[PDB]
């Protein structure tokens, strides 16, 4: 019966996850030899498994895994460097789980440099889906998921501080919720996009507002067909971003102060 950890949630369970940075260097068969012969306590690994260059163990009593932890930096391989054990509580084996990995995304930032422009911040991060590169490589990045979208932010934030515009268009995504942070992400964005998207409910804008873009798009989306004449468009969308000047190509008329 419940005592430390029963099939019912909530229990003195409690997952974690040992990753090894730098274990595909060794022997599975020494490394996890070493991780023990240092251990204030014997284990058991739970599905060790590498990746890449990583080799990463869940663990299961709460003790056991931060007894690893002091194991960090003892190890001493043989070119004469140290293991480095990187301990972190988690979810039970593989849990549902999305999100793309380490790997993946320091290798996202790569499409974006060579997409992302320094003369005019132009970040024409376009139809990703068809793109070569990551085409072919299950890098299914689909920036409509929050997931993607957000690593995908997260690079403009960590590396791009100052980003002025973002194509984005026909990517098919949906929910505007996720890319919710980049009103602080990406400050002096003035343009942007969303065009031949799947934007149905204009509503959609209220969640990105934030953003005094001087410049939009918005075409493609069935937020089209729902609108009376291209007055209700501009009319509607035009609250949110004000101080807009132009759209979807075409030319958009004066401001209106008071």
């Amino acid at each position: 019966r419940g005592g430390a950890g029963t099939s019912q949630d909530g229990t003195s369970k409690n997952w974690f996850k040992i990753t090894i940075p730098y274990g595909r260097k060794y022997d599975k068969a020494w490394l996890l030899s070493m991780i023990q012969s240092k251990s204030s306590v014997p284990f058991t690994p739970i599905e060790f498994h590498y990746e890449n260059t990583r080799a990463q163990f869940f663990v299961e009593d709460a003790s056991t895994a931060s007894a690893l932890k002091a194991v960090n930096y003892k190890i001493l391989d043989r070119e004469n460097r140290r293991i480095s054990i990187i301990i972190n509580s988690s979810a039970p084996p593989h849990t549902i789980l999305n999100e793309l990995k380490p790997e993946q995304v320091e290798q996202l930032k790569l499409i974006m440099s060579k997409r992302y422009d320094g003369s005019q911040q132009a970040l024409d991060l376009k139809g990703l889906r068809s793109d070569p590169d990551l085409v072919a490589q299950n890098i299914d990045v689909v920036l409509n998921r929050r997931s993607s979208m957000a690593a995908t932010l997260r690079i403009i934030e960590e590396n791009i501080p100052e980003l002025l515009s973002l194509n984005l268009s026909n990517n098919r995504l949906y929910r505007l919720d996720d890319m919710s942070s980049i009103v602080q992400k990406a400050p002096n964005l003035k343009i942007l996009n969303l065009s031949g998207n799947e934007l149905k409910s204009e509503r959609e804008l209220d969640k990105i507002k934030g953003l005094k873009l001087e410049e939009l798009w918005l075409d493609g989306n069935s937020l089209s067909d729902t609108f009376r004449d291209q007055s209700t468009y501009i009319s509607a969308i035009r609250e949110r971003f004000p101080k807009l000047l132009r759209l979807d190509g075409h030319e958009l008329p004066p401001p209106i102060a008071f």
